[PDB]
This record gives structure tokens, sequence and C-alpha cells, in this order.
């Protein structure tokens, strides 16, 4: 509420949120089971990624087995390590628009793309894509959208 990244997963995911336009990002550690609310922009969109194999030290300077995206400083800027599978959320002042590929940069994680005024937009292998736009429209007062990795 109103953006939620969610592991479904049985091994540590690190998702990360970039905006298109941007030099960086941010994220967090999931474990598995656990979910990260988010805020929404009133305008913008943000490329929205798991990350797998994540070491970091206490500093903490380390890489990511995949989607690295210039290790802890999240600057690429939005090309994180192939493969990787990249979902696109755009905003208008309260209606979203959420779209996903696995040809483009490749597959790593399966994802699925949800809203509660919208349609389920699955991406559970490589080429969920037959082309773009592959996405769907959310348009509610009080929508709430779910990114869940492995579904
Ligand atoms: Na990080």
């Amino acid at each position: 509420a109103p953006l939620t990244i969610t592991n479904r997963c049985h091994f540590t995911v690190w998702p990360a949120v970039a905006l298109v336009l941007a030099q960086g990002g941010g994220g967090t550690e999931l474990h598995p089971g656990a979910s990260w609310s988010l805020d929404t922009p009133v305008i913008g969109s943000q490329y929205i990624w798991g990350r797998t194999g994540c070491s970091f030290d206490r500093a903490g300077k380390g890489r990511c087995q995949t989607g690295d995206c210039g290790g802890s400083s999240l600057t690429c800027g939005g090309n994180p390590a192939v493969p990787t599978t990249m979902a696109e959320v755009s905003v208008l002042q309260g209606n979203y628009t959420y779209g996903v590929t696995s040809t483009l940069k490749g597959f790593n994680v399966p994802m699925n793309l949800k809203c509660s005024s919208g349609d389920a937009l699955p991406c559970r292998k490589a080429g969920c894509d037959v082309v773009q736009p592959y996405a769907k429209s959310c348009s509610a007062a009080g929508s709430r959208l779910q990114i869940v990795f492995c579904p």
C-alpha cells in the first residue's frame, strides 16, 4: 500500500527500484516471505527488478550474482547485469501502468505484476513478453500495486 514488492522464492532476493532517467536507485534485502512497502510518486516511471546472491560487508562493498547494479551504490543507471527480469511502472497522479519484460535483458527471477484494480500480468519464464508494450493499466482512487517474485 500503495506499492508492495513481495518475495515468494525460497531464497533471499534484493529488490531494486530506480526511476528511468536518474543515475541511481534504492532497495532492500528481502528474505523468503518478506515484502517491501513503498510509497509512489505523483508522476514518473520506475524500473523494478530483483537481485540474487548479494554479498556485502559492513561498509559494504560487494556484488550480486544476478541483476547487480553497481554493487551497493545502485548507480548504472538502469542498466543492471544480464540476465535480469525487468519490471516497469509508470505513474500519473492516481493512475498506474505496469509492464515487464524477460527478453530485453534476459531472465533471472519469475515475476508477477498485479493491481487491486487491474488485471494480473504474469512473467514466469524467459520470453513472457511477445511484444512490447506488454503492460496492463490500473485506474482507481485507492488502488494497490504488487510485484511478486516466484509467484
Ligand atoms: Na543495496
